[PDB]
């Protein structure tokens, strides 16, 4: 057959589990396809573009909370976006350092635009609404470095410090990051109140 | 002379500039420093230790909001603390992403646990303290990953999406990251409320 950018794209995500970001270079999954580097050019044309393609693959194919579910607030589309981005991103090795930079492709413009108008239909400025889904998208995504870059590990530290290690690790940020994203929430509705 | 610590850092966070993280391994540090591996290997046993070595060098050189001022409140704490991290972030090319998963070192460790005293001291719990610290490290190192990889980049967008996009990028994410920081503070008040 042809060489598609789907069967591009899956051979790359295997690659990147294999072998990491850092690891991951066209030279190494041109080999993997059996073509030679001018054909995957017309595919990825540099390591960038194809970490791009990459994180946007990753999104598409598990990040589903991108609407707000019929009936559902403002608060709990938030939340659920949050957490399935979350869970999106820890789906690969590298997945949040992959990710950081990108911007949503042709096939997310549609759903990108109905989050702004759906913040801006709940009493949102359209710059609040672009700087609350900006907060969720940061502090999830640094939720994720932190949590992916321990995992990826393979000392006396203070006594508060040694708690506050263990209640961050014991449960790879899990308990943190939802309280942090009730925070951003709470902190969200006293904006809407001025 | 020896080569010392202090030297090998040095040259390394000039060569991060110069060929950024990906680019910075150990062969080329050593053939900077004009020492063979074996030699520079008692410094740093790999990369990931020179990645470590270099994120602790950044905040002890840039960082320096890491304890509250005399009479400062918790809030204005953290929000100073935040600012301070985030340019300390930004001082060096791939410095969030060279961050990210480290941990204070051994001349944080006092400042590190003092932080924590201090929140407690402000009422709230230990687990309380030790996610909102995370909230603030978090999100700052998302907004920076952000910012470091539009920067380093070097198309009909709908309209909304259009607005966003100029919000977030005409200024490298400053005035969202300024809006979620007062978000923050202002959902950990609600916290403390209950």
């Amino acid at each position: 057959a042809k060489l598609d950018k789907e069967q591009v794209i899956d051979n790359a995500l295997i690659l990147l589990n294999e072998v990491g970001m850092e690891g991951l270079t066209t030279r190494k999954l041109a080999q993997k396809l059996g073509v030679e580097q001018p054909t995957l050019y017309w595919h990825v044309k540099n390591k960038r573009a194809l970490l791009d393609a990459l994180a946007e693959t990753i999104l598409q194919k598990h990040h589903h909370h991108v609407l707000p579910l019929a009936n559902e607030s403002w608060q709990d589309f938030l939340r659920n976006n949050a957490k399935s981005f979350r869970q999106a991103l820890l789906m690969y090795r590298d997945g949040g350092k992959i990710h950081a930079g990108t911007r949503p492709s042709a096939n997310q413009f549609e759903t990108s635009e109905q989050q702004l108008q759906f913040l801006c239909d709940a009493g949102f400025t359209l710059t609040q609404a672009v700087y609350a889904l900006s907060s969720i998208a940061h502090f999830t995504l640094g939720s994720v470095l932190e949590t992916q870059e321990h995992q990826e590990s393979q000392i006396n530290y203070p006594p508060l410090l040694t708690q506050a290690i263990d209640i961050m690790d014991s449960d790879n940020g899990e308990a943190a990051f939802l309280f942090v994203l009730d925070v951003m929430i709470s902190g969200l509705e006293t904006v809407l109140n001025n």
